[PDB]
């Protein structure tokens, strides 16, 4: 019933390895080994092999595969490769084989490299230490995606979204996004909603005004948000300038928005900046009383997920869930 | 226990008449009908009389009194004091007649001239066409640095706010702010939500940073406007850069807002913009259920407030309320 046991059944049935390079914290190898048991995914543990045993104890982690970045077979290949990513931004060889020495950075060069479909940290690390070596190693760039963060968002006794269930646009990364960055959100969102929710998006680029029905610059920019997000993927349901009424209510759709492949019926918000997507987050969590799941990036050409410091191990187990089903997407 | 019901009692005792000029939709003589039933003020329709009786029906408004703009006695009074405030602007005396024939016009010429105590208006109407009367009949107050709309917001299972009531930062009309603005704003507000709450502001300046947690242009924004409010109003509870969870929820307060003001108990949001506001109210009001007046005006010299298109007849019961509960102000 609940969407986090949709997505960690989802993961059983698909067959994806995830690494987790935070070895030196118990919530991790506690994790690994409900993972394992569980059948959610197959498992990489980046450290100390002795280290690790010594730090685990009666945990069963036999299953496991365990890969020391100071002595594992690819090394130079996996130093190599950041060089050539880092090299013009005054990164050395030797820089790199230093910075490649991290077990978290390591990781991420296994994903981008395919011995691995995604990561899982930050348990024991700043979001930003997370983030760094995400955007550096697994970014992508081949078309209609930004590197983006989102929420999803299960209100309670809900009637409109995906039965409650919505995606949020941005409400804890990209702080103020241009134009541009807005409408590959919107693309990248939809895409994500698909693969995570299974229903059909319905994409609401959110306002004041509802269409036309006030204008200013903030009104110009969603709108010109909208229209290249319409050519950037024609075949997705986006309609722009909505405000939350207008986009979710049936009856407020019918006088404002008439007509509309979106209006009434949309089940992802795209924000206008970091300012409302996280306010709206919260509003929903807390006087909405939701359940919201986040923030889980998106954007990335491998899924790299970033944890609360003070995520519980079953907190780390659902987040390999959702990042093995995030793997599904990215098929090859 | 009801935000309606409570600004519904304050209401009774005052005795204020308001003005309902949105007379040929259906919405604004059945709250016009609960009004007068219900004891919480007088009321003056402004429209025709034969085709307010035909649209009404079974409902009971022999209570009421209805003027019509082009039979009324003072019409010609009315005509000539705006032509008068909008001489100087290109408005001949039979261009005056002719704009002063409108419904919602000649409803605040009335509150400006005693007749009525306020205006409620807006679910037949845009908001800049709402505005647009009350701008230049009414005008700004003398202290406000601005005027600026706002929403009485209450969620229900809610241990937050002033009992799960709010008041948000221009969900309804100043579209983009400047940093000033928005500390005006934030002190205004302050003093309108101890006014209609009745319960000590605690204002929160919102952000999706909390304390330093982040630093862009649009953060230093918030925290400037912050200062800036602290300064025009030292001895109200203002907390600059938070957000929404910091500024409601103790336990998020106590980690990332230690010994603050107002963080863990901010009963007042003040957003960045329209956009933020506008978004926020409608998801309080649609997802969490919320029940949702307004958006209300502040800073103008007589009480001329606005409605949302999809308002329901009780929600233009509340708005008289407030309306006249905003007039036992200025007196």
């Amino acid at each position: 019933v609940t969407f986090l046991e949709k997505i960690s059944e989802r993961a059983k049935k698909l067959n994806k390895t995830i690494a987790l390079p935070e070895t030196e914290d118990i919530r991790t190898l506690q994790a690994a080994a409900k993972i394992l048991e569980r059948g959610i995914a197959d498992i990489v543990l980046v450290g100390n092999e002795a280290d690790i045993k010594a730090l685990a104890g009666d945990l069963d982690l036999s299953k496991a595969k365990i890969v020391d970045p100071k002595t594992y077979e690819k090394k130079d290949e996996y130093i190599n490769a950041f060089y050539e990513l880092r090299k013009h931004k005054g990164i050395t060889l030797e820089n790199a084989a230093e910075i490649m020495s991290d077990y978290v950075y390591f990781a991420v060069m296994m994903a981008k490299l395919g011995e691995v479909d995604g990561v899982v940290s930050g348990a024991a690390h700043s979001s930003s230490d997370t983030l760094r070596p995400a955007v550096q190693i697994v970014k992508t760039a081949k078309g209609a995606a930004l590197a983006s963060a989102f929420f999803i968002i299960s209100v309670p006794d809900c009637e409109y979204g995906s039965d409650g269930t919505f995606l949020f646009a941005d409400s804890g990364m990209v702080e103020m996004p241009s134009v541009e960055d807005v409408a590959n959100i919107a693309v990248i969102s939809a895409k994500t909603f698909e693969l995570l929710v299974q229903d059909v998006p319905k994409v609401a680029m959110l306002s004041y005004s509802t269409k036309g029905s006030a204008k200013s610059k903030l009104t110009e920019a969603t709108i010109a948000s909208t229209k290249l997000a319409q050519e950037l993927a024609p075949d997705i349901a986006i309609d722009g300038e909505l405000q939350v009424d207008a986009a979710i209510v049936p009856k407020v759709a019918a006088s404002k928005a008439p007509g509309s492949p979106v209006a009434g019926k949309a089940n992802v918000f795209i924000f206008p900046d970091l300012n409302c997507g996280n306010i709206a987050y919260k509003i929903a969590q807390r006087l909405a009383k939701a359940e919201a799941y986040g923030p889980i990036t998106q954007g990335l050409a491998k899924p790299i997920n970033d944890l609360s410091r003070g995520c519980s191990d079953e907190d780390i187990v659902g987040a390999v869930a959702i990042t093995c089903v995030q793997a599904a997407a990215q098929d090859k």
